[PDB]
């Protein structure tokens, strides 16, 4: 009793931004890519299931010469066991447990989910996490789920992609279409992260809450959160980098799914950094979004996503101020 | 109604050239490799189909240490829609539209197709092309096909793999075994390509025609074409590089497919560069070919391909003059 | 009549060693990874089969930034034909023919098989080998198998991953649960390998014998062998490297497979280098092993593997002296 799906997609994708767009939200040019993965689950006995998943990203916008591997990576690689009502345990490269909140708004046709950074403690995909999850409180409270996650230190060659040991968890409750969630994690920073000019402190912290309504073809969600010493940043003026001492983040989304397959979307996102060395307060992300995806069926879709960028041109860190529109065509299986 | 094929091959492949063969057509040594891809198509309704394809090359002749990734790349990555008789549209990394002509002779057991360079405007696979294709003139003229293709600028880190914006197209007509085709495209060159010592001008151009007979187990084809500022070249003496101001190219092939599975092949190819800075005229490619593939069935084959190289030893750009023979064994699915 | 299996596994894997473990057997930290491959065989006729295989390793312990590709590689890539009782021939990247002996002890839950180095002449996976194998002596002697293998020179950018031309072979005999095997190969060393400070001589040689009992849920095996100028080594003091002039190697393993799925393991391995320039004799590997794998079924397992490391802290080459324990969870298909 094993079921394994090989799965994947090919995404023709193009970004339009003015001139460069070295000063835009998303950039400019061909951004085509493809994903390949497997996900499998085996029924060991009536109460026990083993499972594994691996997912890889292959850029489609590189040449076949020396730059062939740019932006190619494993996204996920983990395996786990799930026991009757006791919970599931998995270990590997997987989603940070703060993403249990951030996933609420990470729903846009192309962009969005800006604070769910990869290899960034608990907000995005990350290496070496052991994750325990429980559904419906051991089978006793329908709708009430929680998780705890242990993050092992990754002392890598850059501060940006490193972390120390840490712990995080999440609790959520869902009831006839509504959902609420909170997630928090904290971890040591490594000596290399500390040596960065930007950000100061021995612990990283990230938290977020989420509210959503997801029924009757309507999708509405909001996320609010803060981080300490955890959001990666760069000052394009001094070419210095590191982490924001604090940030406060808000993300809102509203979508509707029409039976004929159109799914319009609007959204707002703002992330503001505070106590940044040599700057003080400074916006990281600030935009409105209008977009749509058209689903032809479960295997084919197309979309447009427009980021009306509200970052101003005198942003003190050099964050791009121009708009970006993406257009995509997607075959997936 | 989705059909997706995972497909691939493992190719044990060895090249024999004298000494190095640093001065040969093809080189020398192990050239084993494998390909993995998917290709999928979904029937959206009776008249509309969505489709996607991704294909990757994994060299099999690298070690498992630092050189593990040499020559590994995505070859194709695109998705598209095809509507009743109106045409097909796809976007991504795909074959340049001049390959609609060059494919006629790109038929040898191992070598051949020399002017179908990758990441070279319209002659080979290339990034960021939007391609429209029409079969049988909207359903009105059986056998008459055309295409137009829009190439978005790729300002990459090398001249060799860069291009500016451009447009190309092709028209072909097939009738009881005979086929004729023409294709032309033109594009801006980028500032980096212009700064190269070899080749001068603001536009690249490539064109080719093709004639073939493909029936009764016979395959015969010829391609003639020219390029301006588009064929990549190197002078091994001065170690300078760039593009040939002009080239003129001819490719001929003849093959026969015996029912017992042997498919012998002979061929001629010559590509000559003109107005090369500091040289004038100079051959790029000039050889005869004799070879065969033996098909055991649709999944297994073996072949030998011998390139009787007619480049002379005093070639002014340093183009290799020695012969090369390849021997391959292929399992594919 | 083609059968192709896509296959793979996701392995959550963690190593525990004291402090660094820069001075341990196995290291420390997340070592998660995934494998993807295909293996196919086509029945050409009643007596002839074609076959191909490709296998790749994707690390799961890298970040998605610049280090994304570390430790990623093709492990195997070859294709072949197998004729009735005459034998099989394949060419590509495959197991060196000395591994026909070393495979006997390469059976531990995580570690073990220490002398089966990759890209190391005939002991491990290697590029450009043509391998002929015969089962049951042409169909005439049940249980008696042999092989010969031709290794083409690989002049790569490092000594460690290079080799010259060579030949190796193996002969084995199996009879109601017992097996005996011998394998030997020799090859030229390349000029780059010769220029290394460690190891001196024009030929590499590697041989090994094996004995095993494999029946009634018992597994016992021993391997003994020697090498000349073939085992790669480093002196962490002088930061010099190359090959051991000689080594002598022994590997023992004993395991039991309980019907309920537990498979305990114990093992001993010692590899000693001799005539090392500026040192004389020096241990390379010396440990005992205790471990177990628990198989839930054919798709799911977990294991622990503990290396009681007997290398001392004053080892003259700087070989790590500390212990390592690994813990893994594996989903495979
Ligand atoms: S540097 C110099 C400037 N552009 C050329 C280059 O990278 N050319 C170049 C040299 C070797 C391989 C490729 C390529 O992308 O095929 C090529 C040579
Ligand atoms: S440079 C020096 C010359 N050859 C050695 C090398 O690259 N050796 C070397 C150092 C590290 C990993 C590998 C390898 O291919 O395994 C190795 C060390
Ligand atoms: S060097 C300096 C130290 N750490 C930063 C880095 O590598 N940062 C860095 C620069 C660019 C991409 C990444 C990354 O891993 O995303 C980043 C900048």
């Amino acid at each position: 009793g094993n079921k394994v799906d090989l799965y994947g997609k090919a995404v023709g994708l193009h970004y339009f931004s003015k001139g460069n767009g070295e000063n835009s939200y998303g950039g400019n040019g061909d951004m085509t890519y493809a994903r390949l993965g497997f996900k499998g689950e085996t029924q060991i006995n009536s109460d026990l299931t083993g499972y594994g998943q691996w997912e890889y990203n292959f850029q489609g916008n590189n040449s076949e010469g020396a730059d062939a591997q740019t932006g190619n990576k494993t996204r996920l690689a983990f395996a786990g066991l799930k026991y009757a009502d006791v919970g599931s345990f998995d270990y590997g490269r997987n989603y940070g447990v703060v993403y249990d909140a951030l996933g609420y708004t990470d729903m846009l046709p192309e962009f969005g989910g800006d604070t769910a950074y990869s290899d960034d403690f608990f907000v995005g995909r990350v290496g070496g996490v052991a994750t325990y999850r429980n559904s419906n409180f051991f089978g006793l409270v329908d709708g009430l789920n929680f998780a705890v996650q242990y993050l092992g230190k990754n002392e890598r060659d850059t501060a940006r992609r490193s972390n120390g040991d840490g712990v995080g968890g999440s609790i959520s409750y869902e009831y006839e279409g509504f959902g609420i969630v909170g997630a928090y994690g904290a971890a040591d920073r490594t000596n290399l992260q500390e040596a960065q000019p930007l950000g100061n402190g021995k612990k990283a912290e990230q938290w977020a809450t989420g509210l959503k309504y997801d029924a009757n073809n309507i999708y509405l969600a909001a996320n609010y959160g803060e981080t300490r010493n955890a959001t990666p940043i760069t000052n394009k003026f001094t070419n210095t980098s590191g982490f924001a001492n604090k940030t406060q983040d808000v993300l809102l989304v509203a979508q509707y799914q029409f039976d004929f397959g159109l799914r319009p979307s609007i959204a707002y996102t703002k992330s503001k950094a505070k106590d940044v060395e040599g700057i003080g307060d400074v916006d990281l992300v600030n935009y409105f979004e209008v977009g749509a995806t058209y689903y032809f069926n479960k295997n084919m879709s197309t979309y447009v996503d427009y980021i009306i960028n509200q970052i101003d041109s005198d942003n003190k860190l050099g964050v791009g101020s121009d708009d970006t529109v993406a257009v995509g065509i997607v075959y997936q299986f």
